């Protein structure tokens, strides 16, 4: 059953990979809570099938880097990119694609985040098993505000400026 | 879900995909799918199962022993050297070219588990945010079936090498 608008974000273990010293972090990958890392902010997340994959490398992140600094003078806290990928992966794609600082780099490689939200999908006739529909949302107060969720392999809601455009008073 | 595979056996079919970016006939570019089996067919194939691309003891140790023993493995007859993990061929291909692979070892994707589950290999990761991905093992195969396996307890890499292998390859 599909996650809704005026839903609770439902709980779940990520993982993020962190390339430099922090505190109250490790080096490599980070377990964190969903709902402790959404707590008090406005967050967009967007979700999409693969790290290394050509639409979620060429358009959908980079758009989202692109858009970083509009989305955060809107009033935007944080950005994730969630993926049913490891955060070795996840951690990897990052450098390749300069996100550190602009977008969270966020693994839900067991799909526990995506199951809980009912967005998983079937790739395994491409050799990737169960992945992520693309969707982007945008999250206050821990709860959903709104969500745009695609129809299997189109591209037409979930990209940066479809969200910038759909950010509401 | 089934049995662990054992010496002697068949080796299962499954559908893998390995990551081709030079142009080949045949081929086209990114991810090509391919049959295990038929892959198998008339060669003598190392296959060494590792849990995850990109991570530690599979790509500082377990991956770069083989392409530093590829020479010495095909001197020795085996044709084909593959690692197989439970990641889809992108991810693959990426992590090839990151560790200098090109023909010398094969980046065969495994991405939804069909071949390591064939083969009674999975393990679950889930603990550390991975899924269900594969056990740490080799096995040498010739004539399609099992000839030498050798699966390593979880955590462990002391059977799976590519030293260990050239040691135990036979006449």
């Amino acid at each position: 059953h599909m996650i809704q608008v005026g839903d609770a974000l439902p709980d779940a273990q990520l993982f993020e990979f962190i390339d430099d010293a922090r505190e109250g972090c490790t080096l490599g990958p980070n377990a964190c809570s969903v709902r402790d890392q959404v707590a008090g902010k406005r967050v967009v997340i967007f979700g999409l099938p693969g790290a290394f994959t050509p639409t979620c490398s060429a358009q959908h992140v980079p758009g989202y880097v692109e858009h970083a600094e509009q989305l955060r003078a809107a009033g935007i806290d944080e950005i994730w990119c969630v993926s049913v990928n490891d955060a070795f992966v996840m951690g990897a794609w990052g450098r390749d694609l300069h996100t550190a600082g602009k977008v969270r780099m966020m693994a839900d490689g067991s799909a526990a985040f995506t199951h809980a939200l009912g967005l998983t999908q079937d790739l395994s006739a491409r050799g990737m098993g169960i992945r992520s529909l693309r969707y982007a949302m945008v999250i206050d107060g821990g709860v959903v505000k709104t969500l745009a969720v695609e129809a299997p392999g189109k591209f037409e809601v979930s990209d940066a400026a479809s969200v910038l455009a759909t950010l509401t008073s």
